[PDB]
């Protein structure tokens, strides 16, 4: 029924002379503009700073049409020059930005002509300076021209800043502060500005990438933009490394200091793309196989046999380092590959001896209260002390702030705590439990039994420590990276599962603990779910938790919900509770966990190569140093300016190669078509 | 599957070593036990963690649920040892039935998604061979 | 070490005058060519039909540069004109194809000049005629120009052809025959040729789509091309339907005959895109809700209550059709929605009564050998006879070749066979098993027990027949379409699983049947896996198959692999066999099945809307006809030229709208740029 | 060998023709057209 | 230098111009590049891409056939189906699974049963 359509936000309509003037400007006719500017000076007919409704001005339209003579005549006749430099920079044309930069000082007389109400619209926010927008557009020539004219960018503050000005600016106007910080970090993260205004582009890229990642972690709202900026910095560093052409340049880059100092810096800043670059991997492979040239060309049989014999020579070649470090045999342990194989052989020997400790050949006379340690345990004790001393040495060297970031040291700390606990329990049971009482009448809390239980748990942890050696192989590395990510998904799932388990255990125990029976009345003098006939399963909170845990694997029978008396309603309600818990934990939650880790595996399978190579590099460089040469059974037995000049010489060539590799890959179809059309129009007009 | 059973065999060996190290003191003879049998292949499930081979068999059969819960119960009333053994068995069950099997599901589903695009060329090559 | 690079396949190098001539041709200079052609006539310097090494000729280069005056002068001076029309057609330019078509007859004198060795290279196969290539390029103007000049395309033979010429051509040269057939079907499947040279484009598109799908099924090698052609025909038919603008045009299209005849034809040819078009779905919805206008606008409460009362009025309104079909009440059953709801209510009543037949209120005196049927069964028997008569009527009407394509009629046939079997067993047990012997001493093969077992299986099939009503709902349709596809994947999996099961059952039975024991020696006089104590499980092939089937769900215990004697090696080998079978069938095969149906679900979820709508249309049109008005409890109670003219009038507008909708969406960036460049060059040259 | 080389001649020449015609793209044709237009305008 | 040399040798134009047996040369270079991809860990993607380029070049050169006589001349050429055995030995899956080779193998397989399809 005739919805009325009308311009509800009506701009002031342009005058006819103004429409003619801007139509002449967009037409591109040079002759018609000049009479208009003279008549606007004399007769005051045309305001030169008028504004068509779609956000454009005569100077600004001349910017979009990239005609320079109309630019020169207009700006000779005193058009408002402000805010026009940003449009020229976004146009990415050298002539316009050079013309507006050059004629900022035309010997200005009587200040500026007055203007009222025409600084209404600007497509760019007021915090945008020309250098920031030039960095945003990422054009080498405009950035170079602006930097040549002594321009500056404000320094952003620390993320954890509590000074008066940052707090006041965040409190008064948080949106302006956030936009200003994001624009500053966007300007600082451009590859051209890093290549032009920083003497160490690789280190600057590393530090800005780390800072942007930390800002992404802190600032929740601009997470995508900060992550994109950090990725841009990381790929810029990777490309600048990739522009190398010789091994001498690569080893100058990697070994530059403020041995492989820059590689350690890159690992510390989590630069995975820089580390996993193929030439760095080749250099690390040549350093890793120091004494075995051509290791990749060998048939797997001779490689395997060499590993077989050098693993079986583990008690030798370590005492040789003790008695003669300067001999030909003594130097052969200092290579990283032999170090890794000897450590692996030592750990395999430790696991084999823990396997041998569980046999009846050695274990005799189990009916002693405090047993003396057997010959296997006497022999084991030096490896335990060696692991203790190695973990102590790793705790002092490197610092306490680096020992906790490995996340494998928690497992080693648990191992060490269990070993100290079982050693202490064995010695106290030796010194003050003399006797030969049979095991059938021992105390539940006998320290010998506690010692054996903690020994078994330490055995499991020691045998499961072998997961960390999977990065050395080429097939088990990305597999355990996927294991690491999907374990985090598993923890996220068990939060909800633990909540559901606690809820249903509370409900079942609240319903059921009246009917608790004693162990004497029940058959075989037992009480719990670990009996032949499954006894009361919901009589305590701990027992209910155990029963509802074991019900997931189907090891809990159905008759645990039956009571002695004939309370059919209570039994039915308990069976309904048990059935609802089973439906949740076996039809909903487990299948959700399946879908979650499958989705995460699909996302992580694309990047499964880079992080495996990063982890393998982190394992390789752990054996490069001389700290920790001996195996655990034997480690307890008692000019800078020239380098800076070479580094800057290499960075000159690398940066210039990278900027050439950008411009030639920056000329696209659209820009070439625009340049060809402009050249054809100019040639036709000139002819 | 072979890439998965490498890790599964390592985990199985670790937990079998732990359980056998905890439990082989309480090995009983076949004469004392009913029906003159000894092992997990009896009507009443006898000692399951008394040798390394028997522990390996029991931890293998526990994946399919054919191993009962009372195999972690000893003759005497050592409640702490029984609880520690039940904790070990529960941790092994959680790993091998909630983590590893579902990872294997995700792995072969991902590999099936990559291999389904080229399922025509290699079949024709095998048929030609 | 200096690998020698040389031209091993050297063409004859061009003469300098020939190079000058073709350079002048590709230059585009008109004046230079004419003196060359006169001097080649007089002095015989330049062979006009020479061939540069990259497969081009002077006429052919003039075709690529689309200059027509050089074309006219060259072909006036007698260039070899053959095979050049195909390049002009592939160039998709009207002027060149018109020029070569017009000057095929320049009053040719003394036949053609001789030519030797220049029909060496042609980019097009010799079976390509110009009309076929014009159809391949799918350009309206060139196809129209070629069709206007009385051109023909050979007719392909039937797929199942055994005549002498097809067999001889396939035997002598199979590649040429396959290429010719594929090219012919590519020419016939173009939308422009169907729109121009067929009086019934929709029917022609349907028939060619079905023929191409059948060829894709038969021809294994060109499956992708034939499937693409069938999809192209289907989308052409869908677009031609979609170009409608009014309901009168839509109902003229759908009801056209050689009521909804064309919709039945489209369903018969499996045109899913044609059927699931939104306007056809709207027309089918208006026909389906014939007596209930505005069914979509109602709140679900009043819709539900209307369904509630019209389902509960099922014994009424069906006898009213018997006693008064012409009454206001009698006509209300002929609408399709009331038909569907009454059939659903009848089936729900049947299922409710089969549920009521299993209660102790009715069943009395179980200790009779041959029982008379109870009042519930006496009342049930008319529904069984009604289902029989309905399936018989559906078998005669429509034909035997259509009754078997539903794939739900196998379930109905199994239901009917079970019902006849149980009726026959009940009547024979009535007539010749008179007595009251107690059930505890009955014969295993007593026909009463067989009758009850077959009755129970028929009950399961009757209650599982409700799956077919899921397409009526909007949420359970695509769900059961995915069920239908993943069931085929399940069958493909159970082939391999049945092979593995047979292998391991044979192995276990071969190892184990020596130790078979009798039922008397075993406790409780039972023998099998269905006992309290699980007896011999691998003693027969059937018992081994049952045990290995039940072991998948974990219901088979571990002590079934234990024998009476102490044969530890045999027990260990049997346990190893059982463990290997469990590992396969529960770690490999089941997870492969999971991955397979998840992958197939991911492919089928994109098209889950079209096939559901097709199935819902096929269910809707089953109730449109008057055959089968009564429910199963009551069905046993005793000018064409004007339509052709209107159809052609509609097809004229539809085809012309479709061809306009193609040309405007056929002008692209590249073609517009090429036309603009050619126009600019022509204008500059003319000026 | 002679028959094989005779077949390879035709196959290789067909393949190289099938590459050049599928090698002429939008960008190269636009560049060639612009260069030809500039050359013609300059010559005129 | 090695990667640049193998990139130069794996281009289809150089094989078509400077080798008298383009199919056999494509097969041998594809196998050599696959073996180099297996050996050289760092340039695995580039060597695999070069091997794929050689394989698709061989497949296209086979696909440019126009008659059964040309196909049986190509397949039966020796230094019966010698070149097909060579292609299987070099694991050329795209060359073998080409539709016309499959049609010829189907006609040889159903030797005494014409019209089996
Ligand atoms: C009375 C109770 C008795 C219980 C007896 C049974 C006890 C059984 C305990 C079993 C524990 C098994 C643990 C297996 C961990 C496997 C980890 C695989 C993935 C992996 O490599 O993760 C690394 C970290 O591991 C880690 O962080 C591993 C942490 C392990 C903690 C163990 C103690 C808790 C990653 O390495 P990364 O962190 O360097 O990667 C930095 C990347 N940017
Ligand atoms: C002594 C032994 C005693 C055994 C006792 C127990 C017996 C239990 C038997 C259970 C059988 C359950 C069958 C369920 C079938 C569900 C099908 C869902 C998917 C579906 O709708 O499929 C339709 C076909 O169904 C079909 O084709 C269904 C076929 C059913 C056959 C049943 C008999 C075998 C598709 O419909 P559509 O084929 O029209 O789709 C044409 C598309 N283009
Ligand atoms: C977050 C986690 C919760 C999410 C929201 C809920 C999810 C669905 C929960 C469904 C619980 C069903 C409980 C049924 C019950 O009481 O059974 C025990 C009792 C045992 O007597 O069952 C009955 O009494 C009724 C017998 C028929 C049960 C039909 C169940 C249909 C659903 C089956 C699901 C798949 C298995
Ligand atoms: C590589 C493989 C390892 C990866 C890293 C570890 C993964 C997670 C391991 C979780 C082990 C939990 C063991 C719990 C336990 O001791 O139970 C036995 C014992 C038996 O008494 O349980 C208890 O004593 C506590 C009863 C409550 C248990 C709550 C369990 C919450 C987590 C459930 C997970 C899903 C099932
Ligand atoms: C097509 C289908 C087949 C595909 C090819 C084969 C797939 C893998 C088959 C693996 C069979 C393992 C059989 C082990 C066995 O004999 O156990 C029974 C017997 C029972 O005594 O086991 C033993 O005697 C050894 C005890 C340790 C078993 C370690 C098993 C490691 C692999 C576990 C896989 C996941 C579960
Ligand atoms: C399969 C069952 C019996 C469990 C076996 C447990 C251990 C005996 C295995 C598990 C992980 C294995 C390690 C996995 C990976 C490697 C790296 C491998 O070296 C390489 O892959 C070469 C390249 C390099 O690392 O420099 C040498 C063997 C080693 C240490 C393996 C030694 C044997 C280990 C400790
Ligand atoms: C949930 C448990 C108790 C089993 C219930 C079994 C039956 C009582 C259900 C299963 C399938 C149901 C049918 C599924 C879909 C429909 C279509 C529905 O109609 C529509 O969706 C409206 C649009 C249209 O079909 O025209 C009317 C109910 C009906 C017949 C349902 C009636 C009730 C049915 C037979
Ligand atoms: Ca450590
Ligand atoms: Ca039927
Ligand atoms: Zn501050
Ligand atoms: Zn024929």
């Amino acid at each position: 029924d005739r919805i009325p359509l009308q311009i509800v936000r009506a701009e002031t309509e342009l005058s006819a002379e103004e429409k003619a003037f801007l139509n002449a400007v967009e037409k591109g006719d040079y002759a018609t503009v000049k009479q208009a500017l003279q008549e606007a000076e004399i007769y005051y007919n045309v305001n030169i700073n008028c504004m068509d409704p779609l956000g454009r001005s005569a100077l600004l339209i001349a910017i979009e049409n990239e005609n320079l003579e109309i630019m020169e005549l207009l700006l000779n006749h005193s058009v408002y020059v402000g805010d026009a430099l940003l449009y020229a920079i976004r146009k990415e044309v050298v002539g316009a930005v050079e013309l507006l930069l050059s004629y900022r000082r035309p010997s200005g007389e009587k200040q500026v002509p007055t203007l009222m109400m025409d600084t209404q619209f600007s497509e760019f926010t007021p915090d945008i300076t020309p250098i920031m927008l030039a960095a945003h557009t990422n054009n080498y020539e405009i950035i170079k021209l602006l930097v040549q004219k002594r321009v500056t960018i404000p320094r952003p503050h620390q993320i954890r800043c509590n000074c008066v000005e940052c707090v006041s600016s965040s409190e008064v106007d948080s949106l302006r502060h956030s936009r200003s910080r994001l624009n500053i970090y966007k300007a600082l993260a451009s590859p051209s500005l890093i290549a032009l205004s920083s003497e160490d582009p690789i280190l600057t890229a590393f530090r800005l990438g780390w800072e942007l990642k930390e800002l992404s972690k802190v600032e929740n709202e601009f997470k995508a933009e900060y992550e994109e900026l950090s990725q841009q910095c990381k790929l810029f560093a990777k490309d600048l490394l990739d522009q190398a052409r010789s091994s001498r340049e690569l080893e100058i880059i990697l070994n530059h200091r403020d041995d492989l100092a820059k590689l350690k810096v890159a690992i510390k800043y989590h630069q995975k793309e820089f580390v996993a670059q193929p030439n760095c991997q080749q250099l690390l492979a040549t350093l890793w196989y120091d004494g075995f040239p051509g290791w990749r060309r060998k048939h797997w049989v001779v490689k395997l046999l060499t590993c077989m014999t050098i693993g079986f020579l583990f008690p030798m070649l370590s005492i040789a380092y003790l008695i003669s470090p300067r001999s030909n045999l003594g130097l052969f342990i200092k290579k990283p590959f032999i170090k890794f194989i000897c450590h692996t052989a030592s750990y395999l020997t430790f696991l084999f001896m823990l396997l041998l400790a569980s046999q009846h050949i050695v274990r005799t006379d189990l009916h002693v209260q405090g047993p003396p340690p057997t010959v296997v345990e006497w022999m084991i004790l030096p490896w335990v002390l060696g692991f203790i001393w190695g973990e102590i040495k790793e705790m002092w060297d490197g610092g306490f702030t680096e020992y906790i970031h490995d996340w494998w040291n928690l497992m080693d700390f648990a191992m060490n705590s269990l070993y100290l606990a079982t050693i202490s329990l064995k010695i106290v049971a030796y010194v003050k439990y003399n006797g030969s009482r049979p095991r059938e009448e021992w105390e539940m809390w006998h320290p010998t039994l506690i010692a054996e239980a903690l020994f078994a748990i330490s055995n499991i942890l020691s045998s499961l420590r072998l997961i960390s050696l999977f990065t050395a192989n080429s097939h088990l590395g990305p597999l355990q990276i996927s294991l690491g990510r999907m374990l985090l998904d598993i923890l996220k799932f068990l939060f909800i599962y633990c909540l559901v388990l606690l809820a249903f255990a509370n409900g079942l125990n609240q319903l059921y603990f009246y009917y608790e029976t004693r162990a004497i009345d029940e058959p075989n003098n037992c009480k719990g779910i670990r009996c032949e006939k499954q006894n009361n399963a919901f009589s305590t909170l701990f027992e209910t938790l155990q029963s509802l845990f074991w019900s997931v694997f189907g090891l809990l029978n159905l008759y645990v919900t039956n009571v002695k008396a004939r309370h059919e309603f209570t039994e039915f309600v308990g069976a309904t509770m048990f059935g609802t818990y089973n439906v949740i934990s076996l039809v909903v939650l487990l299948n959700m966990l399946i879908a979650m880790m499958n989705n995460s595996y699909q996302l992580i399978a694309d990047h499964a190569d880079i992080e495996w190579k990063f982890a393998r590099t982190k394992l390789w460089m752990s054996y490069f140093d001389e700290g920790g040469t001996l195996p655990p059974p034997f480690n307890i037995i008692p000019d800078s300016l020239i380098q800076n000049q070479h580094y800057q010489e290499v960075i000159r060539n690398l940066v210039k190669r990278y900027v050439a590799a950008m411009i030639r890959n920056s000329k696209t179809h659209e820009g070439l078509t625009e340049e060809n059309f402009k050249e054809l129009k100019q040639d036709i007009s000139s002819f």
